[PDB]
């Protein structure tokens, strides 16, 4: 079965709730495993305590830069980056979970959750999961974003793991 993982998120130290994500290990096993292991911290590093550092209304909420917390960093469980596994799954609508990158073959740890259909990212960002519960939490995160992506409050993944 595809793994389910969670992100528990605060805004300014106030809980927003839990996002439940299904990882499509059937289609993108390697990309799904990276995210799963970063949620559990099993390699000695991962998402716990890091932030949603770029949140753009009517676009997406981006997180996972646990080295620099600013969108320039992060790393994968396989090394500093790994190639795009495939582009099979598409940016079909809100709730899509997809890998951030700095161009081709630069997947590390940064990821995003879409709040609209981001079809122009098809073939450029590897989709690997979807929100199955807590989309309302994602909408709360989105409400603290801005056109530049700078957040109005400190949005923190206080805990995460595998369900
Ligand atoms: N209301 C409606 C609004 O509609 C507007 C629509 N806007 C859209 O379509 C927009 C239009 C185009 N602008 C953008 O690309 C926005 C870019 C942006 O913010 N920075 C700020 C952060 C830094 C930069 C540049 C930089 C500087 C140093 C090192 C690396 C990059 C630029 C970046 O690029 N960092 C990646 C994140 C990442 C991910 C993984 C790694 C990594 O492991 C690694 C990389 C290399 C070697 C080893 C490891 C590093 C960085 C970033 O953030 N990628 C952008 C992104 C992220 C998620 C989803 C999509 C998109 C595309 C987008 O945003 N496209």
């Amino acid at each position: 079965a595809n793994p389910l993982v969670y992100l528990d998120v605060d805004a300014n130290g106030k809980p927003l709730g839990r996002v439940v994500l299904e990882l499509k290990a059937d289609v993108v096993p390697k990309t799904a495993e990276n995210f799963r292991a970063l949620c559990t911290g099993e390699k000695g590093f991962g998402y716990k305590g890091s932030t949603f550092h770029r949140v753009i209304p009517s676009f997406m909420c981006q997180a996972g830069d646990f080295t620099n917390h600013n969108g320039t960093g992060g790393k994968s469980i396989y090394g500093s980056r790994f190639p795009d596994e495939n582009f099979t799954l598409k940016h079909v609508g809100p709730g899509v979970l997809s890998m951030a990158n700095a161009g081709p073959n630069t997947n590390g740890s940064q990821f995003f959750i879409c709040t609209i259909k981001t079809d122009w990212l098809d073939g450029k960002h590897v989709v690997f999961g979807h929100v199955i519960e807590g989309m309302d939490v994602v909408k709360k995160i989105e409400s603290f974003g801005s056109k530049s992506g700078r957040t109005s409050k400190k949005i923190v993944i206080t805990d995460c793991g595998q369900l």
